């Protein structure tokens, strides 16, 4: 998509050569913010095709608080198995903490059961949040959380939400990103009968790799396409009640995926 | 400065009006990005009078871990004699989850000593992280954090720094805050020997409250002056170590003061 596009003809023209901690070596800009209006359809990118099968399963898995790579296994979704544990735990990561941030003293904070009920009784609050940013655990984790910190917005009968995240990936990871939250963002509007409204991203430590360059030159030469619309077949009695075939994406017409090498 | 009043300017030609929890009407926005280059100068607000010794003082109380305001009393710092208790406590805010933020083993962490370290061992992290926004102990806190999370990257060697503010005051908080910042980077700068970069601030739900609309529309009216410079006259041995007198503003002649009521 627009936006996009030009966040990688930013890093390519701004970017700056790094080396990061896996030795590959990078080009980086620091602090970037794009925003998608969900009224004008889902944004996931068209100059690529990218598959919505593992994106979905992995929001679901974070919804239930499960942190063990067990449910993803389960629906054929690698992505988290190459930072899994034996038994297949990654830590207190995305997902512990949404569901269950431990307090100090033994109990447990529902980030998204707070934030649930913050959207339907008191929508004007300026501090509707979820942080995945857990300090006092980030020792824990198979990794430190990409993306973050969330923040929810009520306005005209609108839902909006603003994503920080520090490291990003601009080829891989990021219309990854995108397209999860922009997924949440439907499911708590229709938890909450509100219209969509815009999904702000906003980055930290914004890269692409040097093995990526040639995938990225590619992408560039081709022309963004009409964006497709998600539809939701059904409304749960909860947000933790969606199911996989819960939801279509309708309209996707994208240019043919493109292969590239994962650093890790 | 221009970025500051192009930012007022932003909120009253496309914010709309909400209800705080103060009664207060205000009008808003939502996700909005500011870059500051410090090289071209301290970002002080010129278009009106502000006050440095609050600034400092306050800066130097987060940097003790002290959450009391009983030293901001012994330097006369009114501030936040409105939020602390009959002891003057505020609970376990920004200096204290700066300083201690506690983890669940009984374990505290340092952020600040630990970016420090990061900065000098480890500058091409992506990681390099400080969070107020303790999800376990906001409901000890005598108001919620605004200035929230922070991250720092260095390239060129220079130091530049994040900011996210989950809900911005624009008239009265946001000097503030961008001032404060801009002098933890130089701070942090100076103690890593690193050239500062840039402060970039990215706002959440940023408004104007509606008893601030005239004084908003008078700044608005003025001419920014040329931005005053920041002095240090000594390295302390720790970014723990500085004092109101390390500290020299020169060149600052601002247009009149304007004074605004503050919601609470
Ligand atoms: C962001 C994020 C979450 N993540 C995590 C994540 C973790 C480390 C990273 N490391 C690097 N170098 N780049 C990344 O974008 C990245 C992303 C993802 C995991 C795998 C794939 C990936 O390799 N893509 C495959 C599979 C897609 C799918 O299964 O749906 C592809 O062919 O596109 C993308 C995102
Ligand atoms: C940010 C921050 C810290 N803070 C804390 C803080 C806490 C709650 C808030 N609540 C609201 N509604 N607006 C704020 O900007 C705000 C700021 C400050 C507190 C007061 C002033 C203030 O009254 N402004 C006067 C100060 C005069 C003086 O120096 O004594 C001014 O005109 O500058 C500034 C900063
Ligand atoms: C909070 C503290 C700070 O340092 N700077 C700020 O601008 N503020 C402002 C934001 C808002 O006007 C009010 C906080 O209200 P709430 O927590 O958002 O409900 O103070
Ligand atoms: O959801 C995710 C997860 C990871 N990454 C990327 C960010 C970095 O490229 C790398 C993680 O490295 P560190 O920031 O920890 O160094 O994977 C993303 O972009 N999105």
């Amino acid at each position: 998509m627009k936006q996009y596009l030009e966040l990688m003809q930013k890093v390519l023209d701004e970017g700056t050569q790094k080396n990061d901690r896996t030795g590959t070596g990078t080009l980086s800009i620091f602090g970037h913010q794009m925003r998608f209006n969900l009224q004008d359809g889902f944004p996931l990118v068209t100059t690529k095709r990218c598959h919505l099968r593992s994106i979905i399963h992995e929001l679901l898995w974070f919804l239930q608080g499960d942190t063990n790579i067990a449910y993803l296994h389960e629906n054929n979704v690698t992505i988290w198995d190459e930072w899994a544990d034996e038994n297949g735990d990654l830590g207190p990561v995305y997902g512990k903490q949404w569901r269950a941030w431990p307090t100090p003293d033994g109990r447990h904070i529902d980030q998204i059961t707070t934030v649930l009920n913050q959207l339907k009784n008191d929508p004007d609050s300026r501090r509707i949040i979820v942080s995945a940013w857990n300090v006092g655990e980030l020792d824990k984790m198979a990794l430190a959380p990409c993306h973050a910190f969330f923040q929810f917005y009520v306005a005209d009968g609108k839902l909006s939400c603003q994503l920080y995240q520090r490291s990003c990936c601009v080829f891989l990871g990021l219309p990854f990103n995108i397209a999860s939250y922009a997924l949440l963002v439907h499911m708590m509007a229709q938890q909450c009968d509100l219209e969509v409204g815009d999904f702000v991203w906003t980055g930290g430590d914004t890269h692409l790799y040097s093995n990526h360059m040639d995938q990225t030159h590619l992408q560039l030469s081709r022309e963004p396409r009409p964006l497709p619309k998600l539809i939701i077949k059904r409304k749960p009695e909860s947000i933790f009640d969606y199911r996989f075939e819960d939801f279509e994406i309708e309209g996707y017409d994208p240019h043919p995926g493109i292969k590239a090498p994962v650093a890790i």
